[PDB]
């Protein structure tokens, strides 16, 4: 866009758990280009999030095989971010009837999105979620840093959908999240 950075022509939704940070088309960093970062923690100390757009070549079975029954295909670890890549976290979609606030092993982000305690018994969790994906590594923003970057036009804050977390392997996550946003963002998606 000529007038200004693409996102500065859009509305500014407040960052919060359950929202995704969409990378600007011009962001070129190998670790963050075309990422869709789900915010999983947002406090005065930091903001943590996991990219939903990058599938790794590591199969869940080769790391935590006990969770494969609950993992939505592709059953591979997704690269959540450049930090703590040995750390794995699970994001699920609550099943009908479930209220995460009533389950110790499920932490609500927003709507039906939840954090799954991977230390829990997979058999306990299985009937409580209709989908789940595992993320190795995460991204962290120092205090005030996310605001600065948003002001710089680096990120577009938008709500996440369960379909972003359980997206099939043939789906272009960054591309499709951009296509469901107001014009002219869809004109910058690419497949």
């Amino acid at each position: 866009m000529f007038a200004d950075r693409l996102f500065n022509a859009m509305e500014r939704n407040e960052p919060a758990p359950g929202m995704v940070l969409v990378a600007a088309p011009s962001m070129e960093s190998e670790d963050f280009a075309r990422s869709v970062i789900l915010i999983i923690e947002h406090s005065e100390y930091a903001t943590f999030g996991v990219n939903l757009a990058s599938r790794s070549d590591v199969a869940v079975f080769n790391v935590i095989p006990e969770w494969v029954p609950c993992v939505t295909k592709p059953q591979a670890l997704y690269i959540g971010g450049p930090l703590n890549q040995q750390s794995v976290v699970g994001v699920g979609v609550t099943a009908q009837g479930v209220d995460a606030a009533r389950v110790d092993n499920l932490t609500r982000l927003a709507n039906r999105l939840v954090m799954v305690n991977l230390g829990a018994d997979p058999e306990e969790i299985k009937p409580l979620v209709s989908g789940m994906r595992l993320f190795a590594g995460h991204a962290e923003w120092a205090p005030g840093q996310l605001a600065q970057e948003i002001e710089n036009g680096d990120w577009f804050v938008a709500p996440a959908l369960p379909s972003d977390v359980t997206a099939p392997g043939s789906v272009d996550v960054w591309g499709d999240v951009m296509r469901r946003q107001p014009m002219p963002l869809p004109l910058y998606s690419t497949f």
